[PDB]
């Protein structure tokens, strides 16, 4: 039978709440059991293709193409459980669905109201993506007291009901917050937060508190009094410096074996070794480089979430501290090639529009010109292609036809439009000569796009001519994925998303090799 | 060890919330269990004692001098456990009783506070209260949603808690309005105070729904799903022509069977077989007498409830249907003695106060002289012996101290002018040869007092010899208990309270021979 | 016409919330208008007399005798109207009343509840306390949404129901959180406040919000957007160093212009001449002194509240910054006089009881063989007046009838046992010869007493003959208020409590000589 627990926040949104899920989900998963975790988002935005990465942040391909936000980025790194499109779903989704249905006439002229029929279909997905685990984890996004994630609320007390109370357990973050006047942590805010959860109709099972230290035991007996929950299900959660101490933290509170009591499951102990593991390599250091990321939405970090922890997870594999400076490509474009001094390495990362797309040309001509290690990932591998037919080929202003729509060399198109967005996961074959085939040791490689334009073929003849040479292909047409300099030490440019299957306990053999490079060129440049 | 249940009502007061605890405490105690209920005021009066019977009604005198409300009434003729103080408390008392340590210092320069230490002393009191009995049933005065009641609500949860939800039970009480608009029975009202009360910190166990008629089975699996009770424990109570029939109804429900499996008693099957006897009795009456009840707080009818309940035990003993009719003793001082005309019996219950009273004379006057069946109590007494003493005894305006300090012939007075208040049971002895021995049929008789005034002895002899006769004394004092006239049908006058002792199983000797009398008249004059 | 300010806190308590208030009254104060405050206690205790100083702090003592808390201290150093028993009451105190009525029956035998007659009585107190000023600031203690504090608010608000919406203001005190984790300052603890408080009845018309740095406009304009509140009448109020610049800080931000549009009021622009002058004073000392005050409540500092800001005070008109060093009595007994060493001058404040007592007379004894400069408050004079007859005048272990009840030389006893506490403000005589006349610079002084015990006039002559001096005495008795050491650079102790009358614009001739004495001592000492 399956186990459900709810997430829910309170007091404050940016607890953290994507974080103590994973974490949760991740101590289970190292008990033996099958998790799953899924998100539900508050947006009336269908899906998050529309949105714009300096809004929520970077957006989250899955294996099957779906769209997501960064929580799921987070459960991948932190459970083995593959996400979908049953792993996440918008308050826009279930109007949609049901608008749909009622306009068919499904509905039989019934009136279509909220309580039944929307709670109705929220139940039913939430249904359909536990359904075959052990225990299912669902975050809700918003704070309790919202008129926004009602809805979700209403769905969820009356799925415990229905389901059952010996399967249902309810897990409440809230802020304790710490004055410095009286240097002391307070606890009303969590009393008024529990409060209103009541007065929506569910009883906490769980109380995690978060504050910049640890909360003390008479401030957590007092939330025990106040709040109906046991004090042994008072769990403190303290500010990290790594979150991959969190699993850790929870499980010396016994969260873990609170859940598995309240389920009555029989799981053997908890064995932590590979965070362990990972913390070690973290703490550990022997070298440190800096790498330049050059790109369009450096306002926003969140918009490069994936990247920066694939890199991070690259230099725990190569115990090299990685320091990130971001470069935002208009200033290259207009100050020049003065801020890309003092790299060991550029990544330019993926991106959408005109905006900034010169000074990633600059960048990658800088980086090819200088022997600095260079990595393009999409939008990247794109500049890197156009910088080398340009100012190594002589193409005379040769550009994409996403910027200029005729520009007489249109070495980045369409495939129509040789002279609709590729999504998900796909197989791609690489070359034996090549440095990614040492890279990966393995003839063929699955990753994820999230891309339109493509490499032309009609003029990929005259650019391999001239010297630059392709890496990799797709299965039917051929379509060029990843391509390499050969004069290079390092100049290694993909037109996948590598990022989205990097994890801290494996890695990726790209970013590895990427940060070992950088590594390498400051001991010769020292 | 001790189950709690603690019963709350919500949307609207004047629900029956007293009757609803006294049914179900008479059906557990039909079961073989060991009851008690205990009422909660959220009342700033220490006492009702200050409170005047024209706002709550009238006051209840326990077996060790008490004073308390109407309710610890309807539970003493409900079950067979007696009340004490320890069954009624106010807010007022919990308050003074803290103020009292604070001044006293027993508190060692603590801060006083709400949440700690006006709970304590209200979880000790309710304690106490319950100490040594299978079951508890605490009733809790006030709306849910108000001011006044919020110490005591928090304090039952704090109790609950602490003491294991294994142990203790929540029930609620509502109105289910009835819209002759649409002609169907709402329950948005009960989803609201479940709401409220959820807000508080408590979730109900029982829902209790209070309307004209019987509540649908819809409109229960609505309320179910709405406010996370099962549906078995949506109980339906309609309004009844006899409070008699309401454990029969709560029975056939399956409450008793739904308390039983939560705290797991296994008592025998309920036996109800004298509360059907009552019923029987009760709806099948041979005869109409009409009582006129003379009095000064006849505007308010709760006044005189217990009176009126102990004259329809009474009849129900001699299966005679009573009508009371309610007599103002102003209206007999000015228009006369016109008013008690028709009638087979008069009963002159007691009061506090002169105005009145010359109205209470003269009704006494006219039933001595018209041999008119008369019953006295307290004040009754008191003006019946007035009348006798000056109209056949030839006193001239011969009174009462409490009304005129000097008048030369003080037949009644405190102790102390023969030339504080009696509280609780005493011992009185019955006369060989009066109509109260045959009576009681037992040489001595207990009952309770709520008077300050006595009769004076030192001018009780002329009266004896005038002919009126004494029927009962007390223990020390000899004071005058029962008197009686000899040369009438049926004229009994007492000092104490008869009505708080009388129950609709048992009767009650005194009304059962008034109400006997009054028939014999009525078929005399026919 | 009278106008009142309804002072509220929200989300935490600990706020600052007597602060603003005072600085609120400041600036009206600044602009000519009569002001007032008074504050509102949700506490059980009838008065703080009873409570200790480890709990709540120091116990305040007004000009009339009445026992108060610390924020009355803080109104009377921000305003020049002086304090009385109409400033300040409990909710003890009122039920205290309305019980006594009820027992004494001015209640006519009605129910006395808590909506009527509570709120009627809290009514009652607040006009009596407002009476005759053209602004009264009422503060609430509590956080809005508790228990405790419900009553008071209800009766705020029928209270301006009554008096007119033009005669009323409502303003809440919130906390603005800041997160490390996103950066930003979040706004939504004061959304969910804001809504209790209009559950409870009640719109807001100003919101000061509590935050460590300054609160964004942005932030500003949705906390408008979501409180009803117009966007001018949101305030910031941060985090600052010295509380003298708060009524800066909210003149600049225009509440009183806001404040006084509201109430129609004509009223010149405010003059803060004299805070500018309070924080050039503080902002630009010349000197560093250290003080040491020994005592016995040193765990928290709050018992000593008035003495520090007094001696803060008394550095402010020396021009000399002073750093307060706490030394615990016990430590002294025990660990010996290392403590005591690099001190400039030490402040022995006043107590109960005697543990640490001898760490004070070994406090006092090195004080006067050390020529330290040395300052006695009621119990410090007491023990310096122990100390110079056992080890001056040879009294073999003459102690206070507090202690050891019979000790063979009470040098300190009650009145009666020469062989009741003094409250409020009494007149003093000087003796011309010595330093108070010089330092006070008049032929009598008015102090304030919260003492009992006081020195014996039977054994005072012997200790005069030895050598120490009477500064200061009573009226009727001749009572000793005041001695001194003659043979010491500054040795002045003091029966009554001269804290409680020191003022950042004013200062105390006492402190001012004291803290120049302990300058002098240290620039000899260097
Ligand atoms: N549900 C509650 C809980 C507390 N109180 C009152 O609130 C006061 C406590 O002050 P406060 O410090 O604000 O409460 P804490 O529980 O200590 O909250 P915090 O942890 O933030 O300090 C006490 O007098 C208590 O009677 C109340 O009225 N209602
Ligand atoms: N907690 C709830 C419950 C009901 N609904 C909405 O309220 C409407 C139902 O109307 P109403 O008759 O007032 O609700 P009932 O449950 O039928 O209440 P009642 O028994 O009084 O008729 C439905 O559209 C439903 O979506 C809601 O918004 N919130
Ligand atoms: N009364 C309100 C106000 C806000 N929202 C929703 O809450 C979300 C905003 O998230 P949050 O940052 O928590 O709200 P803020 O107003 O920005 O609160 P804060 O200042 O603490 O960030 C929005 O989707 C909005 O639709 C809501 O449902 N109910
Ligand atoms: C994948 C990405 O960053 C987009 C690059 C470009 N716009 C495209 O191919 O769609
Ligand atoms: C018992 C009663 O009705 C009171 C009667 C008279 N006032 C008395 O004796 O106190
Ligand atoms: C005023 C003070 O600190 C008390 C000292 C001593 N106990 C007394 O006189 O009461
Ligand atoms: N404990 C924690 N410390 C830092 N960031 C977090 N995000 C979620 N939980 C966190
Ligand atoms: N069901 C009911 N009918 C009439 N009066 C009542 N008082 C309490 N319950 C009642
Ligand atoms: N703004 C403020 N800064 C510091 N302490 C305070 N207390 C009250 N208001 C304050
Ligand atoms: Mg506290
Ligand atoms: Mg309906
Ligand atoms: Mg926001």
């Amino acid at each position: 039978t399956t186990n459900y627990i709810f997430v829910t926040g309170g007091v404050v949104s940016s607890l953290g709440k994507g974080i103590a899920a994973a974490s949760l989900a991740a101590i289970l998963e190292a008990r033996g059991l099958n998790v799953t975790i899924m998100k539900l988002d508050p947006y009336i935005n269908v899906d998050p293709g529309t949105m714009s990465p300096i809004q929520h942040g970077e957006v989250f391909v899955t294996e099957d193409g779906a769209e997501t936000d960064l929580d799921l980025g987070h459960y991948e790194r932190f459970i083995r459980t593959k996400m979908s499109r049953r792993n996440n779903f918008t308050t826009g989704r279930i109007y949609s669905d049901v608008l749909r249905k009622e306009r068919r006439g499904d509905y039989l002229g019934a009136t279509v109201q909220v309580i039944p029929h929307i709670t109705n279909a929220i139940k039913e997905r939430v249904l359909e993506g536990g359904e075959g685990h052990d225990v299912v984890l669902v975050e809700i996004g918003g704070t309790v007291g919202d008129i926004e994630s009602l809805p979700f609320l209403e769905a969820i007390r009356q799925m415990a009901v229905e389901i059952g109370r010996e399967h249902t357990l309810f897990m409440h973050l809230t802020l304790v917050p710490y004055m410095a006047a009286s240097g002391e942590v307070k606890t009303k805010p969590t009393q008024h937060s529990v409060k209103e959860l009541l007065s929506i109709g569910i009883q906490p099972d769980i109380l995690i508190c978060r504050s910049d230290r640890a909360v003390p035991a008479n401030e957590r007996a007092k939330i025990a009094l106040f709040c109906n929950v046991p004090e042994k299900a008072v769990i403190s959660l303290k500010d990290v410096d790594s979150i991959y101490k969190i699993p850790g933290l929870l499980k010396s509170q016994g969260l873990d074996d609170y859940i598995c009591k309240r389920f009555s499951l029989n799981c053997p102990e908890a064995n932590l070794s590979e965070w362990e593991q990972v913390i070690f390599e973290e703490a550990n250091p022997v070298s440190e480089v800096t790498i330049g990321m050059v790109g369009k939405y450096i306002e926003l970090p969140d918009a490069y979430k994936s990247v920066i922890e694939a890199l991070k997870h690259g230099g725990l594999k190569n115990r090299v501290s990685v320091n990130i400076k971001l470069i935002d490509s208009q200033d290259v474009e207009t100050r020049g090639v003065e801020i890309l001094k003092g790299l060991d390495a550029i990544l330019v990362p993926g991106g959408f529009g005109y905006r900034g797309v010169e000074g990633m040309i600059t960048t990658a001509r800088f980086a090819r010109e200088n022997n600095i290690p260079y990595l393009g990932i999409c939008l990247g591998m794109q500049v890197a292609l156009i910088d080398y037919a340009r100012h190594v080929a002589n193409m005379e202003n040769a550009n994409s036809t996403e910027f200029v729509p005729d520009c007489k060399y249109p070495v980045v198109a369409l495939i129509t439009e040789w002279r609709t967005m590729r999504l998900g996961a796909q197989q791609c074959q690489l070359v034996d000569d090549s440095l990614v085939r040492q890279l990966y040791n393995a003839p063929t490689i699955v990753e994820r796009h999230r891309h339109r334009y493509e490499v032309n073929n009609m003029l990929l003849k005259q650019i391999e001519d001239a010297g630059l040479r392709v890496a990799g292909r797709s299965g039917d047409d051929q379509l060029v994925e990843i391509i390499e300099v050969p004069n290079h030490p390092w100049f290694v440019a993909c037109q996948f998303h590598p990022e989205f299957t990097s994890t801290p306990r494996d890695g990726h053999p790209l970013f590895a090799g990427f940060v070992k490079a950088a590594s390498e060129f400051q001991k010769r440049q020292a």
